[PDB]
RNA sequence: UUUUUUUUUUUUUUUUUUUUUUUUUUUUUUUUUUUUUUUUUUUU
């Protein structure tokens, strides 16, 4: 009596990221702006811990103009309650996000320009990478850039890659990566099938500064002064 | 001001997980079933955590339609509580539940597909074993198995050393399931008399996958491409 | 006026074990045997941890029938607090109930025998160490026992470097023992005139069972490994 | 439906450590004397965590006759607060009671000799940094000193890439003093110009006992005959 | 030259670690999904 507990049931994944962004841009596509995609992204975080702290499984939030209804699972009880297709977590709406410059990148050069000039990705950042290395791989550095692997050119992958040799990070981050799809591919397809794509972007990744989170670039010349 | 302290005194274990298990059968045996054995073993861990974080001494816990009185031990200062050979703790309620599915698969066919069908164990999954690779085998995988070493094959045991070896597992572990019983056979006995057995065990827990659980091969053939 | 601080200024200490031991057993020795000695060391961890608990400078304890005046710094906020001379600490304790088993032992042969079939300290004990091994030995394991280096035959000194090699024990612990006396002979003396007694005892010390921590081998494993 | 959020854009650099210091004088300076000094520098971890405690935007504290009013920014929540020029904060109080040090010796015989014969700060000790070792080396060791780079002789500086490379400290908390000036130097200058005095600096702190406060030799020496 | 996270004198000082025994107890490891969660977050 004193604690209860109940049952999950198994399932397979009904869920589309094309779909869910999709639905969430005529849901959401009139509040939508790079000066909110840009806050949001400074924002990450923040609303990271903004959701941690507090305990509501349904929060809606406030980016500039943005409204959004998303899904709180940060907070620990959270960890294990449902989540719809139709649902957004910060993860899925950072994604979304993404896709949402990556498209209007190629909607033409004006839209070309805006975003470029306006968009800049702190973890990109934190490595040193920009806008001119490239497009998929810039974006690629925003947490659900995994939900989209084609577009962003198996980039996202490859730099959870390099996480894991230079930055030592912990296998299981790679997780969410290895169920997703790669087009019309399955996981276990192209993990086998399309070997030669992910090498090369590895490649494409290794050639970057990867600085600490990050040291201006006079920082780490001088620190290799001193080893 | 005042703090209270005394004596606790030395002596040997009365303690039979047969027994125990008939007991808690006969106690609980109406509301067990494949389904709340089943929300039993994917609640394990959290209800782990709820016992840590009471003080009570004697909580009881509702798994589906089953309820079960426990012996909270999980809370720091309770985890010298003396605990009876009647009293059920999550361990010991593991152990007995893995038994439980042991038995009733063999009850019959429609009793051994209920089970196989539903029952989860966490740990032997994130090894990569499923009920195909056996059903001693892959119920060894839950806590408690150790307490039924002849049914299980000896299987909880090599499953450790397999942990140890390869997962680098402290070592202190292996002192509950060192000083269990084979049947009646006791561990000074069997731990020379039946080395052949063990081998075998831990021939068979030698193959098998045993990725981190949220991948195995051939994720863990992709990774070797780059980094083990 | 939120909060606020103050000075503390020292140089030196006037606390002889020796003294503090006489004069402790002038005051409470009525009360001391083997039984109350006995749950102390039974007792030691579980009180330390009720003490961390408790934000009172000064609390009672009781072991059997032995009641005593202890000062308690376990408390965060209380770890700077001073500690006089004549004060008693659980360390201090400890070390103060392993000198008395240690001289109750001479005393004569049922005195040895009320101790040795009673007294048991579970540090010593989980490496394997039992009274049939030694007395200086066995009670060098009792916490406090440093600051009797010389009737303990530097046991807890040897005892220490050995959870610092075998047990990778962070090396901050040797702070007190390496400023310990042995007898009359100051540290900076001992460090280099005793260096013999002292590898003799950490010879002792190292053929024991230890390996590991945790650990009985009633029988051997064809372990592909061990520890 | 609502947890507010929204944007700060920029990227300036007002706070002038020379400035700073000189409203704090003006504001404090009758209240600063080695005895407050002594004591603040002896309750830094302290009044670290008390702050850490209270939810306080703006905390008042106390240090013998000195009453300073500090901005409280250790707490999780009051991590992004904004914190004027003007303003002192715990780190700032202590860089700028080390510049208050630095000038007070120079005042003369007798006031070098009230904070050389009080002033005691810990972080210099624990590495075993004297006064007789050097003024401006001995207080480089003050969390703050990062700020005066010139009148410390590049000594805050040389004792961070040192713990860096002698205690393995994450190389991140290097970033404060990698931003900072010398005199009127800027650090993508004083980088390259200062080089020499850089490494001067650098062999000075190395020249030092540098082991855990803690141990003396003998000690390192005594436990060198059998470990580190 | 934001802010914070680490590092804190000197004592025969004080704290932080290690804590017998048992078919005892606790500490570790916890499924599957295009699920969710834990790490990595610009610029002074």
């Amino acid at each position: 009596d004193f604690i209860y507990d109940d049952r999950p049931a198994a399932v397979s994944s009904t869920f589309n990221p094309e779909k869910g962004y999709m639905d969430f841009i005529t849901a959401y596509g009139k509040n939508i702006n790079a000066d909110n995609v840009r806050i949001f992204f400074l924002n990450h975080k923040k609303a990271k811990d903004s959701l941690k702290g507090s305990p509501k499984v349904e929060v809606d939030l406030q980016f500039g103009t943005l409204r959004v209804k998303v899904v709180n699972n940060h907070n620990p009880r959270n960890r294990d309650n449902p989540v719809a297709d139709n649902a957004i977590t910060l993860h899925r709406l950072s994604g979304y996000l993404a896709k949402w410059c990556f498209d209007e990148i190629d909607h033409g050069q004006i839209e070309e320009a805006e975003v470029k000039s306006k968009v800049v990705i702190p973890l990109a950042e934190a490595k040193g990478c920009k806008w001119g290395d490239g497009v998929a791989l810039y974006l690629a550095f925003a947490p659900g850039a995994e939900m989209f692997l084609k577009d962003f050119e198996f980039y996202p992958l490859a730099i959870d890659i390099q996480r894991v040799v230079k930055d030592g990070m912990d296998i299981t981050f790679m997780r969410k990566v290895l169920k997703q799809r790669y087009g019309t591919k399955t996981a276990d397809d192209w993990m086998i099938s399309e070997v030669t794509a992910i090498q090369s972007a590895v490649k494409v990744v290794a050639k970057l500064p990867w600085a600490k989170a990050g040291f201006t670039a006079a920082a780490k010349n001088f620190l290799a002064k001193f080893n």
